[PDB]
């Protein structure tokens, strides 16, 4: 609604687009603030011409050129943009000498697998005073590359979002950004060298609110450090060291974490008790693909403000006493007033059982509106058929 | 060369294709043994007509219909194929009642996220005597679903390849297939409930040769069990529990494992010593994204039969004594005769340094032909430019 998104397939289509862009009537646009030409293959002059047209359109503040075959020479052209504050250059061919306008507030370089992370972090440290969001996902970043962030002269002082997913960052690298107090959102996922020591070194970051640490070799000492931080959203998926004790006995319950993802962590029903006890504000909860049973699910449902719960791909029913226990879980779900959605995919829970969870016509107390990712409105007929088309 | 691959975008294009298929002159084809119509959206009658045409072409033995919007009713039609032995149905909409011809030797159901794994494993256990390859990647499979494989009456007795990547299989589930002695290739990756106990329970599988266990919560006890098996190819990536001791002191070196992937495991230079000592046949080696230094790389290079080595995204050079140490590593690489390829991406090693690794004109002793994924022939000019375009 505030974006134009087009793939321009030929040079001739590019000229047609540029013609449309150059129309004087566009100079005043404000509703359209982002242009996405991802997958378009440009020449240098086409790109220079794009820059010239955009420079007459102050209202366009965001430009996406993902997968456009862009090279370092292309970034030189793009650095001449005078109104663009957000620039996405994912999946291009940037190498050791790209250049960026210092006015940029967001820069995405994800999946530039020929990128020199050393040069980029060096040059951004010397120039990027305005930069708030930086993504170097899968750009080959090592701890040594991050050391430029500790330079006294470094101008990278306004960063609030830093995506370092799937590089090789360790606990030593965390020390390189632990003084950047403006950080609120960090993705460190798929950096297996982080570990509990890395998590511990995030402590001085007092404004950190959103933290992605999936696949980071996190164990009990890590989740303990996390419990003591004022975080709001935490992804700890694919950390099966968390299958052990968490050591939370002398830790006050955390009341700030609202979203907690713990999929694929080999957790059991005893961990469910810890979650509701020590993370009582975690009301958006994903514990899919763990070792929990109906007992653990009911434990999670005892959180009186639980609102979205994913317990999928865990066996909750296996097809007479087994039917009772399953029924007892279904009742618990129904009696959980605050629950807005539940995911029970691949749990063994049948079509008839799912149907019985749908709030009866004009039920005023239950808040459940989504099951297995489908609204209850669109799920009920879909289910009733699958039941009717069995008999 | 033995495959026809087409996306048919309209029903009318489907009829044109079917017309071409029905030509009597195709009845004898033998060179084309596989038809891939993935991404095509069929009606029931179009599919029935496809089956009828294929049934007159005995030479086509393999059919791929990935991402074709297929439903259980569609599998009923496909089960009427009389010559097809390999059927790929990835990324479709199969649910709780699909049906398969018992003559199938390979069946791929990857990413059927509405699939009932329980029904499928049950029905395949009762019918699929000929089945050799089965893939249920990301199909919501739990341990409970695998129990059908232990039924006395089970006909799933010829399986050699079993892909269970990204489900929820644990060590208890391994027990369900540990008696299937025909298994040679198993993908258990992204099943974090497996752990060391799961690996230990793979021991009775004496013909197991290829094992994928990336993201399985594996630690030292797991790699020890692996060291004692007659495996040839092992992926242990994303298991940072392997950062600890491996406990191999009283274990004879393993001489069967040739390919060993240990990326993202938080390994250090001491683990490199263990690798060459206890896995001396592992001559295809990937240790990218770990904690190794030049010392560890040189240790890996001391394996006198090393042939492909990936040590990328580990800092090996940081830009005078540092230049010497870097040079010493380059010499070691050059003196490693058997090395065929090396990956040094994102290590800090410069363009001039990479160029100096390329075997001199008509060098007869060195086998190095690929660096950073590029043949030395196509890399040398590419490099020489980047060096010339700096000065």
């Amino acid at each position: 609604q505030h974006q134009v998104k087009l793939v321009l397939k030929t040079s001739q289509d590019i000229q047609l687009f540029l013609n449309a862009l150059r129309d004087s009537r566009n100079h005043g646009i404000s509703s359209l603030s982002e242009l996405d030409l991802s997958d378009t293959r440009f020449t240098n002059q086409e790109l220079s011409d794009l820059v010239t047209a955009l420079n007459n359109i102050p209202g366009i503040k965001s430009l996406r050129l993902d997968s456009c075959g862009l090279k370092d020479s292309d970034t030189v052209e793009l650095s001449k943009l005078t109104h663009i504050k957000k620039l996405s250059l994912k999946s291009n061919y940037l190498k050791n000498r790209p250049m960026f306008n210092s006015m940029l507030e967001a820069l995405y370089l994800d999946y530039n697998t020929e990128l020199s992370a050393s040069y980029v972090l060096f040059s951004l440290s010397r120039n990027a005073a305005a930069l708030k969001k930086l993504s170097l996902r899968n750009c080959g970043v090592t701890d040594a590359n991050l050391e430029y962030l500790t330079r006294p002269e470094s101008r990278l002082k306004s960063l609030t979002h830093f995506n370092l997913r799937r590089n090789n960052i360790t606990h030593q690298g965390v020390d390189s950004f632990a003084h950047l107090q403006s950080l609120t959102t960090i993705d460190l996922s798929q950096n297996t060298g982080i570990g509990d020591e890395g998590v511990s070194r995030l402590a001085p970051l007092k404004q950190l609110r959103t933290l992605y640490l999936d696949n980071c070799g996190i164990g009990g000492e890590g989740i303990k450090a996390i419990a003591k931080m004022n975080l709001q959203t935490v992804d700890l998926s694919f950390n099966p060291g968390l299958k052990k004790e968490w050591g939370l006995d002398d830790i006050r319950p955390n009341h700030t974490i609202r979203t907690l993802l713990l999929t694929f962590c080999s957790l059991n029903d005893n961990h469910a008790k810890l979650i509701v006890s020590k993370f009582p504000a975690a009301t958006d909860l994903n514990v899919a693909n763990n070792n929990m049973t109906r007992a653990g699910v009911k434990t999670l449902l005892s959180n009186p403000i639980i609102e979205n719960l994913d317990v999928s791909t865990q066996s909750l029913y296996a097809k007479q006493q087994e039917k009772e226990k399953a029924q007892d879980l279904l009742d618990t779900i129904c009696n959980t007033i605050t629950l807005k959605s539940i995911n029970l995919e691949h749990t063994g829970i049948t079509s008839r059982m799912l149907l019985s969870l749908i709030p009866d016509e004009t039920d005023h107390k239950r808040y459940l509106k989504k099951i297995n990712g489908v609204s209850c409105k669109e799920l009920k007929p879909k289910l009733e058929q699958q039941i009717a088309l069995r008999k």
